[PDB]
């Protein structure tokens, strides 16, 4: 391969992690490979708390190359709060190396609870500088400008749950990771990997909608608007009180997603967009889709999408590529 690989393993079909090393003597962490950031977060040893226990930390003292930055990250949530601060460090992702800025994680004091229970250690963003804490170039950019790779270009081919495994790809295109046309999308903003597409779901449209690519999102995000025009009489209904939405897996009343543009369409069938739950009920599964409104009509193409279509991310030609994802390798 004369591309950059990193393998990805799938997390009960609602998740994938790959693994990056950092420092010196490249420590290994797990990451949650995210398109929707764009800062690389790792635990530290100086973390304390229970969760950080059972984690691989970032040990700073026994790495040459480690080098002193301390500028305080504090970012704030309700429900918690992340604390730390930025260190810079040789990142190794695959057979590459770079020294990285990246954010030193002191407190999680809200997940404590949820990161103890995950099997990931750190989140490795994916998006652009624009979107990133401290104005950091993306490490794909910045292996290009260092010479390390042809393209400054990333590509994920998802796993897929007891099929097969799943790589990212730094640098470069491989044709054994698709079938059927790869088709361009350019980014309206270079912000999020967001695109511009028309969604149609029978006869629901929906034009011009901001698309965005997102592999940290576990679901397929819909304007409520649209969710509730396209769940019209075909036997699917929504748990009281709230936005769970079930239908029987044999549902053949169910619609296919369509994303069209003047380059390509996208389709996604109902065996995508569906989670079993046996537990509850036989033959019983539960719509993965959430109704999110933004201030723009905007689709969330999380997980869901990629896993059916390999995904091309160009930051030389600011462009989304897409292409029906081969189903065995
Ligand atoms: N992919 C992703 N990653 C995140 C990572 C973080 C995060 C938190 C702590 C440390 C590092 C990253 C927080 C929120 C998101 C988060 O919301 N997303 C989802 C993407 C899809 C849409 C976009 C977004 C845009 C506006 C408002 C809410 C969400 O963010």
């Amino acid at each position: 391969s004369s591309n950059d690989n990193i393998e990805l393993v799938d997390f009960q079909n609602i998740m994938f992690y790959g693994d990056a090393e950092v420092g010196d003597n490249q420590q290994p962490f797990t990451f949650i490979l995210d398109t929707g950031s764009a800062n690389l977060w790792v635990p530290s040893v100086k973390c304390t708390t229970a969760g950080c226990l059972t984690k691989h930390l970032y040990d700073s003292s026994k790495s040459r190359t480690y080098e002193k930055d301390g500028t305080k990250v504090e970012m704030n949530y309700v429900s918690g709060t992340v604390s730390g601060f930025f260190s810079k460090d040789l990142v190794t992702v695959g057979n590459l190396s770079l020294p990285y800025k990246f954010i030193e994680v002191i407190d999680t004091n809200g997940f404590e609870p949820t990161y103890t229970a995950s099997t990931f250690d750190g989140i490795l963003g994916l998006g652009w500088k624009d979107l990133s804490i401290g104005s950091v170039d993306p490490i794909v950019v910045e292996l290009k400008n260092q010479n390390k790779i042809e393209n400054a270009l990333f590509t994920f081919y998802l796993p897929v749950h007891d099929k097969h495994t799943g790589f990212l790809t730094i640098g470069g295109i491989e044709e054994r990771f698709y079938e059927g046309p790869l088709t361009y999308e350019k980014l309206n903003h270079d912000l999020y990997w967001q695109i511009t597409l028309d969604a149609h779901v029978g006869n629901i449209s929906l034009e011009k909608a901001n698309c965005i690519v997102d592999s940290g999102t576990s679901a397929i995000t819909v304007p409520t608007d649209f969710l509730n025009k396209m769940l019209q009489n075909l036997d699917v209904i929504k748990v009281p009180f709230l936005p769970f939405y079930v239908t029987l897996c044999n549902n053949s009343k169910l619609p296919t997603f369509e994303f069209t543009s003047e380059n390509g369409k996208y389709t996604l069938e109902p065996e995508y967009y569906l989670q079993h739950i046996e537990d509850v009920g036989p033959g019983l599964c539960m719509l993965n889709i959430i109704g999110l409104d933004f201030p723009v009509p905007t689709f969330i193409l999380g997980d869901p999408f990629m896993r059916k279509y390999f995904t091309v991310f160009d930051y030389d030609n600011h462009s989304v590529g897409i292409a029906l994802a081969k189903k065995n390798l």
